[PDB]
């Protein structure tokens, strides 16, 4: 499937034990599409004072379109020093991995796959 419905744990940034997913874009992409594929992978809500807490490159979700059975349509794109690979709508957050944090909701999204 070109597309898969995801529920995806939404994290408080001070409660995240792995802030990234890697050292270059294209392992954040490649380690995010596995943990999004395996249910290991977490979003934290992106506000002032949150990205400088996690580790470059950043992968974000972003919504590729205006929500099939509540999921929000959605892309990767990845940012390293201010340069993003990938072009997509609003930001709904950054991924990282789940290892066993205490989500404070859930994130409905159907990932481009």
């Amino acid at each position: 499937k070109t597309h898969v419905q995801l529920s995806l744990p939404v994290l408080q940034v001070r409660d995240v034990l792995v802030r990234g997913f890697g050292d270059s874009v294209e392992e954040v992409l490649s380690e995010a599409r596995q943990h999004l594929k395996d249910g290991t992978c977490g979003l934290v809500e992106v506000e002032k004072g949150v990205l400088p807490q996690l580790e470059q490159p950043y992968v974000f979700i972003k919504r590729s379109d205006a929500a099939p059975h509540g999921h929000v349509m959605v892309e990767l794109v990845a940012e390293l020093e201010g340069i993003q690979y990938g072009r997509s709508g609003e930001t709904l957050g950054v991924l990282v991995p789940h290892v066993g944090e205490i989500p404070v909701a859930y994130r409905k999204v159907l990932l481009r796959k």
